[PDB]
RNA sequence: AUGGG
RNA sequence: CCCG
């Protein structure tokens, strides 16, 4: 986004500290190229001549402004795409009572009852438990008020800007790429959940191409169903976007609200109203308070799917920007965020259509290494979605996510203390998809120190996973 | 933070 | 814990 005023206050905004990840037995071993993000202004390890405090804002480059044309354009394509998502779907999108909001509903998880609770919360040492009631799922008092400030559109508020404490790639590490996290209001996350919590535990529900989103799936259960869909198709691109989060425009972000949030399809009228507020916003770092138009804030509740409903819509735009008569079934696609699978039967010029992904804001390359290009007759075994792989398992049939176990090394070597076992168990569960081998070698680091499930166990769980009749089949 | 799992 |  484009940031208006770096504005300084002495009221201050604690965040900084060291990084919580500790190496691991298995660091010695596989000695990755990854590390804890630098959190510190001056890291012993950040490249001379970098301020963290900088590199961590330079992705706010600008705010893109749309012509009414392109304006024009991208509102059909929002309507366009509105239509097919509440085609599917179906319009019972009122709003959620607050004990729904709180508690969640078929589809969408309860709230979380200790995270950050945002701001002015944060300053005073409240906790999310001190002002809301997650056991019955009731409100207390600042959040009844600010509840009804929302209602009454006239509610204002900033975000908390955290570093994330993440493994990264050294080069990011020695060049102060760390990432933010933005955190929202407790009350606000409650609100958007009220305003758009049944429509969202129903995209989750129904994730899959049909809507073009894999929020709220499983990969280990849905590989198998989102392969065999993407491996009809002649062409299928992995699309990476850079900085795709804080480079949404105001023109379609406020475009997208009006189009997909609207009454005629049963929300609230507070619906597009709180989605709005995402788009100029007040960060709080520390000492400093920042203005800024254009981007999306991590924390908000939808920020998944608000990203996966622009990237649905950013390659109808795009593509009818370049081509004629293309509609929705010129292509397939399934998005998490801006995390993006593409195909189509068509030779689509995804080289071509990188300058009208520029008009939002965007800029595309392929995933495809930094190659000379997009090209053509890709297949689904050559992608990479949400960091897996799409390949066949030579027993079941089945497609199974597929991590690089130099992924998989990265993820093993650094860990919080007092959460190995844990980390263990739950990283067995990625790894099994390498094959017995290569999970052998992942873990032996640990062995004889920390309990390794077996592969085999691994393996059985996750064919009555992906198919229990494979499973109940095998012993026929 | 978020939201998934 | 892990992914966007
Ligand atoms: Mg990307
Ligand atoms: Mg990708």
């Amino acid at each position: 986004g484009l940031i208006v005023d770096t504005r300084d206050v002495e009221e201050r905004v604690h965040v900084m500290r060291k990084t919580k990840l500790a190496p691991t037995v298995a660091h010695g071993v596989f000695n990755p190229e990854f590390g804890p993000a630098a959190l510190s202004n001056k890291d012993p390890r950040l490249n001379e001549g970098v301020v963290l405090d900088e590199v961590i804002f330079s992705k706010h480059k600008g705010d893109t402004k749309m012509s009414a044309e392109d304006k024009a354009l991208f509102r059909r394509c929002a309507a366009d795409y509105a239509s097919r998502l509440h085609s599917v779907l179906g319009t019972a999108n009122a709003p959620l009572s607050i004990y729904e909001a709180i508690k969640g509903v078929d589809g969408l998880d309860a709230m979380e009852p200790d995270t950050a609770p945002g701001l002015p919360w944060a300053l005073q040492g409240k906790r999310r438990g001190a002002l809301i009631d997650f056991e019955n799922g009731t409100v207390g008092p600042e959040v009844e008020a600010a509840l009804k400030l929302m209602e009454k559109r006239e509610y204002k508020f900033a975000c908390q800007t955290f570093l994330k404490d993440e493994i990264r790639p050294m080069e990011k590490v020695r060049a102060g790429k760390t990432r933010i996290v933005d955190v929202l209001p407790v009350e606000h996350i409650l609100y958007t959940r009220m305003m758009i919590g049944r429509f969202c535990a129903q995209m989750h529900s129904n994730n899959g191409p049909q809507i073009g989103s894999a929020v709220g799936c499983n990969p280990d259960v849905d590989w198998q169903r989102f392969g065999t869909h993407f491996a009809q198709y002649r062409n299928v691109w992995d699309v990476d976007y850079s900085a795709f989060d804080a480079n949404h425009c105001s023109d379609a972000m406020n475009i997208m609200f009006e189009e997909v949030f609207r009454t005629e399809f049963g929300f609230h009228p507070n619906a597009e109203w709180i989605l709005k507020t995402l788009v100029n916003t007040e960060h709080a770092y520390e000492n400093k308070r920042i203005t800024v138009e254009g981007g999306i804030p991590s924390g908000c509740s939808a920020t998944s799917i608000i990203n996966t409903i622009l990237n649905n819509i950013y390659v109808l735009y795009a593509l009818r920007r370049h081509y004629e008569g293309v509609e929705l079934d010129t292509y397939t696609m399934i998005s998490y965020g801006d995390d993006i699978v593409v195909a189509s039967d068509y030779d689509l010029d995804f080289e071509a259509l990188k300058p009208h992904f520029k008009s939002l804001g965007q800029t595309i390359t392929p995933a495809d290494k930094s190659d000379k290009g997009f090209v053509l007759g890709h297949s689904i075994t050559d992608v990479t979605f949400l960091k897996r792989h799409f390949h066949m398992d030579y027993g079941t049939g089945f497609y199974k996510p597929v991590m690089a176990s130099k992924t998989l090394e990265a993820i093993l070597s650094f860990a919080r203390r007092g959460t190995i076992q844990e980390k263990l168990i739950s990283v067995a569960g990625l790894a099994v998809h390498s094959g017995p081998d290569e999970y052998r070698r992942l873990f032996e680091p640990f062995q004889g120190l920390f309990e390794i499930p077996s592969y085999r166990s691994l393996y059985l769980r996750w064919v009555n996973a992906v198919c229990g009749d494979a499973a109940a089949l095998e012993h026929h």
